[PDB]
């Protein structure tokens, strides 16, 4: 059981273009679809670029940039305390050298830590959370950087359909849970266990294998050394269709609540910014972990029209509708992410101190 | 320190249809250059695919699912065998759903570790390594398919001017070495300790950073546990060009014999094979577990044209010219690859029964 401070957090999302929007557009129970970011243009001369280098970049490798630098800042941390440093970098994205989303960080701010990008579709955050973990486990680096970022070129419910795309970016800062306490850091969640799996030989894309969404949640628990029942709150997987909607809340009911009336309370971020791909699991993980540090439940938005094949009221899960403070349990919560590919993902955070937050530099933007 | 065996492989390079032809290439001292497989197409009926499924795929991807079944027959293992395991797959490669070189593995093996695809360039195999140890190490998975593949759409010397551009394709099957034993696995070798860096902020894009290659040699050396003198050849990145190869004749003289005149036997495959891109690292590793597991040295082709600043004369740096037994000292060998990208890899590998090979299947090839 090997424990992992969140140290610093930054990130843009539909609707949303900070964190403390972001908490508020989720506290409320708002929607920004009823799915782009509003970017204002860049500043590549901060970042010791020119404006021909970033014309000719991806503009999610410059997103990337000025949010890890604002994780940076709510870390307390300046770039300068960074450089040099054993620091990983791990990137769920898509590329349009195919390394570069990662590569870039890792020039910019002098990280000297594995730098890898991913591509798992909607797991790519969660799969990117799951190396920084194990080279933190390992001792391969003192820290880490796990960001997602997309930018474009109903569920639980019978009118699902699968959602609108959007965009999205977040990125954390993470460090082994007893560094950041004897540094002082901020702690705003740890993060107790996370699991990888491959749904392996399915019929076809969009088949989900029931066996592996139970596995991978049984393993993430495993690792996380806590009951099952102190899980109080799941941001699902929230596929937007019927058939893995049914199979996503029978496989929560077998590993979370086998024999237990204790209630779990289940979400999705999906019907407030759309579905993120490669950053929808970071904007799953940054929920929870403003969720963790608030201590309060945000409302569910869908699930008004409950699915033919499933009791909702011989179950103990539940959806909440309004803003609440945490029920009378344990401030642990977890995040899943099921990929058409075949890869799943499922991570376990916990609830719960004095280097300050920095004033994020102001950035002078242009298209 | 974690021991993990390679209990099977295969693999295919220019002038090397399969690992026994490579082995002779490799040992008599041959070059297929003074870079291109010669494929007879596939059969994609084995694989349960169609000619249209076929013709719409990456060739890599094909070239993953023959190898990937060899390297299983290698180890003495039918799919039937292995299939609902909890086996990860890493695969080092360059795209053409972007972790499809993986997710085609785990779909038609019936795999269900975390399935994924690295590309950072010549150290991609390598990096695919270090995410399937880390795997293994945390119990995540019970077995790795770890490959690198490429197909294409003079060194340590003055006369150095890059090389030709090569295909290549190599699977490794590799088990936790307590669990090899048990199960009477074969065991080609055992790899130590394996680690990634980064060089963090240089100058450009081919400026090394020495420091980071130093640093990622120490701590792969520090994860084996064993001492530098015990390490007797290191197969070298050898980038061809004079500047980073005197960089790199440096680190490891720095790491690896700092205060020590005991021999250190260097090498490459590149004068032999050409430069297989992301299958780079994985021909390196293929051809050092051979030869640990035949106790030999292979000739090495090039250095015929010393460097300018560099004593060959004051260090126990040497390059073997012949077919040798292995000198009197560890079986011991590491291999490195450092990518102009930023990324650096290391690994030590190490020598030293009764599970019988299966023959490969005849596969019926057309294009």
């Amino acid at each position: 059981p090997y424990d992992i401070a969140v140290v610093g957090m930054s990130g843009r999302f539909p609707g949303a273009p900070d964190l403390d929007a972001y908490w508020r557009l989720l506290s409320e129970g708002r929607s920004a679809i009823a799915g782009l970011l509003d970017l204002e243009g860049f500043d590549p001369g901060h970042f010791h670029l020119s404006d021909a280098d970033a014309a000719a970049m991806d503009p999610q490798a410059l997103l990337l940039l000025e949010e890890t630098l604002f994780a940076f800042c709510d870390a307390g941390y300046a770039p300068d305390e960074l450089k040099g440093r054993g620091i990983g970098v791990y990137v769920g994205g898509r590329s349009r050298g195919q390394n570069y989303l990662a590569a870039n960080l890792s020039h910019h701010f002098d990280l000297r830590g594995p730098s890898t990008v991913v591509d798992t579709a909607c797991s790519s955050a969660l799969v990117a959370l799951h190396h920084a973990a194990q080279a933190l486990r390992s001792g391969d680096v003192e820290a880490a950087v796990v960001a997602g970022v997309t930018l474009l070129p109903h569920v639980f419910d019978r009118r699902a359909r699968g959602f609108t795309p959007a965009e999205g970016v977040g990125v954390l800062l993470l460090k082994p849970l007893a560094a950041a306490e004897a540094a002082g850091d901020r702690v705003h969640a740890v993060l107790k266990g996370i699991a990888v799996n491959n749904d392996g030989r399915t019929a076809g894309p969009a088949t989900p294998n029931p066996a592996a969404q139970r596995g991978v949640m049984a393993r993430a628990l495993a690792k996380a050394g806590v009951a099952a029942d102190d899980v109080t709150y799941i941001e699902t997987n929230a596929a937007g269709s019927q058939i893995p909607d049914l199979i996503e809340l029978k496989a929560i009911a077998a590993v979370y609540r086998d024999g237990s009336d204790t209630p779990c309370s289940l979400g999705s971020v999906k019907p407030n910014i759309g579905h993120p791909q490669c950053a929808e699991g970071i904007a799953g993980v940054i929920k929870t972990v403003l969720m963790l540090r608030n201590r309060a439940i945000v409302p569910f938005l869908s699930g008004r029209q409950p699915l033919e094949h499933f009791d909702f009221a011989a179950t103990p899960l539940r959806f909440e509708r309004a803003l609440t403070p945490w029920p009378d349990a344990p401030l642990l919560a977890a995040v899943s992410s099921f990929a058409d590919g075949g890869t799943n993902a499922h991570a376990v955070l916990a609830g719960r101190g004095r280097r300050a937050p920095l004033d994020r530099p102001r950035l002078a933007r242009r298209g």
